[PDB]
């Protein structure tokens, strides 16, 4: 049908998202390992 | 009868819209996340210079 070419086009659209989700949440990751990078430099920087 | 088939496919259409439009977000999401990532960067490059 219609529907079972309309639901295939979601569906591919659907992992699409879920692999975008967990892209953000990796980068996420990330800026917390540079935010604690920071701190280790900053407190490093405060012993002058 | 073919109403009902008219509302069925204008269902799924929007459904499939709503997730195209959900895909478009997260990539724009994606792009903020890496200009953040961007600007931690130089920020670490910055105090990393100040510590020499």
């Amino acid at each position: 049908l219609q529907i079972a070419e309309k639901e295939q086009e979601l569906l591919a659209s659907q992992e699409t998202v879920q692999v975008l989700q967990m892209k953000v949440k990796r980068l996420e990751h990330l800026l917390q390992l540079k935010n604690v990078r920071i701190d280790d430099l900053s407190r490093r920087l405060q012993q002058a």
